[PDB]
């Protein structure tokens, strides 16, 4: 009496090889849906409760789950998720993307950068910049495309810039800057320098 | 609560071509299971309530049937129908043969020939032989494989032999005889002869 529907579809998944991928399926409905998998293109049929091969790398689960082991690159492609009632039927497509193992240590990550500010003369700055990775990243700024730190300015040991006495001169955009052996990333702010700091 | 189970499986089936096929798949179960269908081998599967293609002649019904219509020899072959509820999976596979339409009539047949009698000298015998055909069949009799009738026999217009005063050397297999442009068939029986009749 109530057609099937999803209450959460199957997306789009790429994962590295030899892995185990599983794809949900969750359903609703009256009768309750029973779902079953076929691989677009495949006339094999993946059903819930089955002994099943056991030579094979895929098994639907009765909530609709389907589990790939081992995935190679063969396993690649559109995979159906699918149920039929006497009130109705649903499918959703989502796609299975195989790559290679890779060792690649992701890039570092700013998770906080320098903040806009604008400051009064002759006071002091504290422009932030909290980077995360591994490898740790290394912090360093640039002013306006240039390095920074003249005197007057030096990088704490968390990474912080710290600049004293400023003056209408140490305006503009100061960028922070993560850098190791994995990659580089940047965070910009623009600061202004007021006499009157408002 | 209660597995799917068939009511109708589909069977075998022969026909020539251009007509229209239909399989039953007839279904029991709690909740009831709604039947699709899948020629083996392919990706399409065919579900009950759909606009469909229109261009494909292939319909399943909601009852479970799988209508194909004007049927080509590229048809031929299993066809599988299919049944998913949280309580259980039944599949049944039936074979689509397709022919070239022949012109052939059937030869004729015989529904009921002559029977044993064991009967008494000097007296009558009528054994029946009853066939019908489109062409209409021509009756005729041989004795222990030669034609039949000497005097004393005569085949009648509905096609039983008639046999009289009888004797002990007519005893033996009378084998009834239906022919015609299409074909022939044949059913025998044996007739004794005894002065007692007993």
């Amino acid at each position: 009496r109530a057609p099937p529907q999803f209450v959460v579809r199957p997306r789009d998944q790429i994962v590295a090889q030899g892995r185990t991928v599983t794809f949900p399926c969750e359903t609703k409905g009256n009768p309750q849906p029973a779902v079953f998998w076929q691989k677009e293109g495949s006339q094999n049929l993946l059903f819930p409760n089955q002994p099943q091969q056991p030579n094979s790398r895929c098994s639907v689960s009765p909530t609709g789950d389907l589990t790939i082991t081992n995935i190679q690159r063969s396993d690649a492609g559109y995979y159906i998720c699918q149920a039929l009632t006497v009130a109705g039927s649903i499918l959703a497509k989502a796609q299975l993307e195989v790559t290679d193992v890779l060792t690649d240590r992701p890039p570092p990550i700013i998770l906080q950068g320098p903040a806009m500010q604008t400051l009064a003369v002759d006071g002091t700055a504290l422009l932030k910049c909290k980077a995360t990775g591994d490898p740790l990243p290394v912090i360093s700024w640039l002013k306006e495309g240039f390095t920074f730190p003249d005197p007057r300015a030096t990088i704490q040991e968390q990474g912080t810039l710290q600049i004293k006495n400023l003056r209408i001169s140490d305006t503009g955009t100061y960028t922070c800057v993560a850098t190791s052996s994995s990659g580089e990333t940047s965070w910009s702010a623009v600061l202004d320098v007021t006499e009157s700091g408002k």
